[PDB]
DNA sequence: TGAAGTGGGGGCCTCTTGA
DNA sequence: TCAAGAGGCCCCCACTTCA
C-alpha cells in the first residue's frame, strides 16, 4: 500500500550534524533532544543520523 | 517437566549486596561484574538484584 | 519469600534495502 | 543515495509468579 517517503536531511541540517560529530561521536539523550530542535528533526532521527554516522565512519 | 530452580542468596551474599546498595543504587557494568565476581553470583544475578532491590525501596 | 519472568521504554552495532 | 528497517544483545521500571 501507500507509505510515508523517506525525506532527505537539508544541506544546512547535514552540515550541522556533521559540525557536531566533529566535536562528539555520541550524543546523550538531553543532547539529542535539543539538537533535534535546533534542527526542525525528531530525537530518533539525530540517533539514527549518528548511529549510521559511527558506522559510515 | 523439570525446570532449574530457584536459589536463595547466602545471608552473606544479601549482606554484601545491601552493603553496596547503600552506597549506590546503581552500578554501571564493570560494577556490577566485580561484584558478581566476589558474590559468587552471575552478572544478571546481581543486575536482577540491584533493579528488584530499587523496586522494593520505593 | 524473593529471584526470576514478562513486557514496554530506549540504545548501540551491523548489514541491507530501495523509492 | 542514505535515512531507515530489523536482527542481535544491554539496561530500566512496573508488576507479578510460585518452587
Ligand atoms: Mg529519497
Amino acid at each position: 500500500g501507500r507509505r510515508k517517503p523517506r525525506v532527505l536531511f537539508s544541506q544546512a541540517q547535514v552540515y550541522e550534524l556533521e559540525r557536531r560529530f566533529k566535536q562528539q561521536r555520541y550524543l546523550s539523550a538531553p543532547e539529542r533532544d535539543q539538537l533535534a530542535s535546533v534542527l526542525k528533526l525528531t530525537s530518533t532521527q539525530v540517533k539514527i543520523w549518528f548511529q549510521n554516522r559511527r558506522y559510515k565512519s
